[PDB]
């Protein structure tokens, strides 16, 4: 039948989403773990911030090749809504692709709390934040350009050639995806953390459950969207890659 | 004749395992010797801990490319138990692995200590262990999860076609593999040093010999069985990409 | 139509360009804005200066493969000049992209101040000048090198057979060039922060614009399109690679 | 003819090595360069000694690629000896190869005194120097070992089916082979500063020029050999791949 490979194909991505989040998460207050803030431990000496945007962008570059030829390799929401856009995920698809997304993320943050709970509440919950010192409109700005890099990545990474099976979804080439998030990652974590991945904001969202955190949550889905369909405009059309 | 491309492997897994945990564990040692204590060295000015990542990861990527096409590049006890559950690597071939494997982690551990005991048995020695502030409990479920999320990744990386020589045994591309140890590590270094490898551990434990690390090891091989078990039970059922 | 797969391309670098500068720049921006100034940020605790460097390389890693079997992935007018005395990409097709590829820059660098002005001006602006120390020889011997290392990388990784959308422009893969980039980077950011990109170098120049800092700009086209010629010279010749 | 590739293919060895040296050892000079030793600039914050390991298994995996085809990427005497000694490499090549190698790491360690003289001398030379702390044997056993894992993926490496032009010279795959050295160098640094390539030790020998450096220049060639005499006999006998 169609229904139980695409609930299958839709498993994938709620599996893949959690693992993504608690490793990248872990990493995050494991490195604000071991990395004081103002004192009861050691600066610096951490994975460095460089060791978290290698979480983030290298276990995306493993799920999406573990996810390629089943679900599509999506993981994240904004890269849905532009393959969406781009007129080649069947509508149905993404609202059941982004619950599967935005659930995960809650359970992957949620397994981090669980294991320190101590260390993790004091320490950031590995939340989306706009970093003092800029204002709103430049960290929105900044998701915006990120996610469009990710997701013109995507577009480019579709091999027409090898598909999905069951399916005519673009399996995507695994790697320059993954190295897409952590050049994007070097670039934007003082800013805001990195966004540019709804379900990760959302995720650490409900858990660390912040003032501050609810208050600026509003970006890194208004910021991501907006790129991920200004990529699928400067891919499909003003690029024209569909022929 | 069976025997000779068989234990052409089972030496192969031997091998590896003891240049995966000499190349790492030489590196944590020497992390340790750059920052250590007080009077003598220097912090941060290390490899940094993302160094120390990278051995363990990396060394999975390499033994596993030269050890692909040979004995199917497991150099883990639960990767291998993982393929048996599977059902793909009979019986028999599996309980060598799990033998062949941790004696090479023991010579290759035994072999790093003799190069620098004196700064070795001061220094941790590569033992995985609980860091204080996190109950046993903690330390169990990260290894399970840390290990699933490298067995899951070793099973989306099985050729459906290509065999290791004169076996049924999986050859694939590793660079994925090699980037799921070292993606863990990051996540789960600050509480056990990232065991995930019951091998490794167990080589650890044996050259370093600490009663409180001696009796926390059960924990690396109880966690990670698991967590290969349930990769092994997920990719293959409920994804159940093994059907044709 | 020549001219609408021609402008597809000849967009395609500019906007490589545009998006190259700024995640590069926002980076080492972001690395001074951590450390900074005695009473605000801490040091170390950053990417790390190495981090930078990967910023510089995986995104003429992405881009390149991005823009492969477009507009040929050059994001880099030596790289493009390299190819003209190559004699592979015909005149009118350079000088385009030689344009099209500054602009980029320039778009992507005044993109990165507008988020950033207050910071961004207080800390160097990613711009490429000589640090103290060296004499200006150093500076000009480092890029010429470093642009050749990367250029001569570049022409190995030229697929005799594969070309770009409707012309004869290289497609092959980009991991290497990426490396090489990332590479000269690490021994050449103490000296210049390393330019081996004439539009980067234009691009920081402009926006930035600072005499001292404009006056040295000089160096950065002088230099890479020498080395640029060079390693185009020595491996289509002295290596006589292309000869079939 | 015969002579003309073969002085060709030699002459990219000789190229390579040239370039591999100064980016490695002016990216572990200029660490030290901006990394203090005890005071007159800063402490850490530089490329870190991970930053330094990239610099070297980096730059191989690109000129091995660069070099694959042509030469046979050897880029280092000890590989060289191994591949010999797997009686695939005619003689003659080898003692050119040598040659080839050991001027250009002799001519790119050069290039760096030249542009600071200054900063050089004083900061180790990046020259191959036993650390203070471990004993000869110690060390020694380290390069051995550490070599024998760079050659044992070599052979590896080697496809039969890809070979270089005008000659029965294996092509390597050039990336697991950078990315072992890369692995070693982790390893080691602390230790040795990681020889396992004679062509880079003798390098800096010549031009940093130190009674230290020349008392302990013999382990980087004896250390070496040993291993990837090791990796030979483990590779085509003991493991049998010949057949």
């Amino acid at each position: 039948l169609r229904k139980w490979p695409l609930y299958r194909a839709v498993i994938a991505e709620f599996v893949a989403t959690l693992l993504f989040l608690y490793v990248s998460i872990l990493t995050v207050i494991g490195y604000k773990a071991q990395t004081d803030a103002t004192a009861g431990g050691v600066d610096c000496g951490g994975v460095g911030i460089l060791g978290i945007a290698w979480a983030f962008g290298g276990m995306i570059f493993v799920l999406v090749y573990c996810t390629a030829g089943i679900s599509g390799g999506h993981i994240n929401p904004a890269v849905t809504v532009g393959l969406f856009l781009a007129r080649k995920v069947s509508l149905v698809r993404t609202v059941l692709y982004i619950v599967a997304q935005c659930l995960g993320a809650i359970c992957g943050c949620g397994f981090v709390k669980a294991f320190q709970s101590s260390y993790y509440t004091r320490y950031g919950g590995g939340a989306n934040e706009l970093a003092d010192g800029y204002n709103k409109g430049t960290g929105l700005g900044a998701e915006i350009i990120g996610t469009f890099v990710l997701v013109y990545t995507v577009f480019s990474a579709t091999d027409p050639k090898r598909n999905a099976r069951d399916s005519h979804v673009p399996v995507l080439a695994p790697l320059p995806i993954g190295f897409a998030v952590f050049m994007v990652h070097l670039a934007t974590i003082p800013i805001t953390g990195t966004g540019i991945n709804p379900a990760r904001s959302f995720g650490a969202a409900v858990i660390y459950n912040n003032e501050k955190a609810w208050d600026d949550q509003w970006i890194f889905w208004v910021g991501p969207m907006i790129g991920a369909a200004a990529a699928a405009f400067y891919h499909q059309f003003i690029l024209r890659a569909a022929a």
